[PDB]
DNA sequence: CGACGGATCC
DNA sequence: GCTGATGCGC
DNA sequence: GGATCCGTCGGGCGCATCAGC
């Protein structure tokens, strides 16, 4: 079935204004991207917060377009030392952070590039791009480990801050979260051991999912659909990426978008408005 | 990883 | 420099 | 025998490298 993202709603439940948009967005090839037309869309968005996933692009080759971004000055950016036409990931924001680290713990050894820490005034901000347990589940037990040390890692913050966590998690929490779960369960993204990975993320942290805590029910709701057989046009899809929130933004929770109108990727963005 | 062919279930 | 094939991973 | 369950298979994407010219 054909999803319909819901309006935005920018007030919070006890009538605040939201203050505060982030949009994030697995954008499979940030040059690609750019060729797509994905900085129209951004630009029309207007998120106070940008974070990418999946730059493929290290920082030296980024288009001149990114300059050209007054609303979004200032940039982060990281990629893989060893494989730099695979993962990446980026933070662009209106106001400067009070500080950025990347990675998880080791980065300035094994450069990774696929977590960005970046602490504001309210709350700390992460994004990732968790690693893929690959075909056939080669990986499987290196992602197992990593949700582990990811897991350690956010729960050893040293800020009292609540947090904001987004981008591709690569799992599907529950069967709600993508079309076809029985035909998924030995594949990538929704193996029982990365869902119980999620689960534990949520718990040990500990996190709410924002999407799934304002529309608990709601099915065919999606952020990903592969290149592979139109899949795109069937609304054949996964929900891989997310906003988790600490408990206590609850309150500022105002709305958790999917934007799957957004072109340019096998991902749509996902936006997040928070009143702070 | 969705499409497909084959087997199994009541 | 530029194209298109292959390799790799998503 | 329609629905379900399960294993196998071919292929869209982007980016790096390579061969050729
Ligand atoms: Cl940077
Ligand atoms: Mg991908």
């Amino acid at each position: 079935a054909l999803y319909e993202d819901p309006p935005d709603q920018k007030t919070s439940p006890s009538g605040k204004p939201a203050t505060l948009k982030i949009c994030s967005w697995n954008v499979d090839g940030l040059r690609a991207w750019i060729k797509k037309k994905g900085l129209d869309w951004v630009k029309e968005e207007a998120p106070d917060i940008l974070c990418l996933q999946e730059t493929k692009c290290s920082e030296n080759k980024l288009p001149a377009e990114l300059q050209e971004l007054p609303g979004l000055s200032h940039q982060y950016w990281s990629a893989p030392s060893d494989k730099e036409g695979y993962s990446g990931v980026g933070l662009l924001s209106r106001q400067c952070p009070l500080k950025v680290s990347y990675g998880i713990g080791d980065e300035e050894h094994d450069q990774e590039g696929r977590v960005i820490v970046a602490e504001f005034d309210s709350f700390v901000l992460v994004t990732a791009y968790v690693p893929n347990a690959g075909r056939g589940l080669v990986r499987l037990e290196y992602r197992q480990r990593w949700d582990e040390a990811f897991r350690k890692f956010l729960k050893g913050l040293a800020s009292r801050k609540p947090l904001v966590l987004c981008g591709d998690l690569n799992v599907a929490h529950e069967e709600i979260d993508l079309r076809n779960p029985k035909g998924n369960k030995k594949n990538a993204g929704f193996t029982p051991q990365e869902r119980q990975g999620f689960g534990e993320l949520l718990q040990a942290v500990p996190l709410a999912d924002s999407f799934r805590h304002l529309y608990p029910n709601t099915p065919y709701a999606y952020t990903f659909w592969t290149y592979m057989m139109n899949a795109r046009s069937k609304n054949v899809g996964w929900r891989l990426d997310y906003f988790l929130l600490s408990h206590s933004l609850l309150p500022a929770l105002c709305d958790s978008k999917i934007r799957s109108k957004a072109l340019g990727s096998d991902h749509c963005p996902i936006t997040l408005y928070l009143a702070l």
